[PDB]
């Protein structure tokens, strides 16, 4: 495309903690509980997008697919590339160990 591309790049080079959520979805609700619950708001940058009706959802999903390859929200990505998905905070959470992983990427302290 590359006139989605190419400005999809520039995103993640200032923003590359970015969080592509719903705006009412049961998953988008998910990744904002722990979120919110976690008071970690500033040092990550999450965008709902739930507005953008079908004709623009298309467009993203696209770009979205071109940069990591998830034509499904939410997702999580770090330093510019697919570091966390939907199912990985479950998985990590049932585990108990989301809390040693999320220190790792140099999030918490």
């Amino acid at each position: 495309m590359s006139a989605f591309v190419t400005k999809a790049e520039e995103m993640i080079k200032s923003h590359p903690y970015f969080q592509l959520s719903a705006s009412w979805c049961p998953d988008c609700v998910y990744a904002n509980s722990i979120w919110n619950k976690l008071n970690v708001q500033d040092k990550v940058f999450v965008f709902d997008i739930g507005s953008l009706p079908r004709n623009e959802q298309e467009k993203w999903r696209i770009a979205f697919q071109k940069v990591v390859g998830s034509r499904n929200l939410p997702t999580i990505v770090v330093n510019g590339k697919f570091w966390g998905t939907e199912s990985q905070l479950h998985r990590f959470e049932a585990k108990g160990t989301l809390e040693e992983e999320l220190t790792k990427i140099g999030l918490l302290p």
